[PDB]
DNA sequence: ACTGGAGAAAGAAAGTGAAAGGAAGATAAAACGGGATTCATACACCGTTAAATACCGGTTTAAAAATCCCGTGGCGCGTTTTAAAAAATCTGTGCGGGTGATTTTAT
């Protein structure tokens, strides 16, 4: 699964064969939903146990 | 006149019914956040080419690396506190035969 974490602290993992590889100089898609003042800080890839 | 019992007055202490109010609860309206559709529209993948960049050979030189002396504060040791987690000890409760008790209405 990969984990991402906000700003302000907002916690969620997705499991990881929802995103298909592509060639580079693309744009992407959204992988969450951001309010209206904050970001995104960390990103990690781990095993569920 | 005097005595001792008894009833009535008077006074002081305790129980009482009623008391704002306030923290402590409780209950609704509202704002919120997370799924099912619906596409138009912007995005992903495939051929072409000018141009921008990586790479090699040889200097150099100024900057960073290496070395030596020393004087301290930042870790290390030993011994106490102090919360935190774990083990031990109490508290209720229901199963089924027995003993004994309570309340509201109409005519």
């Amino acid at each position: 699964v990969v984990v991402t974490l906000s700003h302000q602290g907002y916690v969620k993992y997705q499991p990881l064969s929802e995103y298909e590889a592509q060639r580079r100089g693309g744009k992407g898609k959204s992988a969450a939903r951001i309010k209206e003042e904050d970001f995104i800080d960390r990103l990690l890839v781990a095993n569920t146990h």
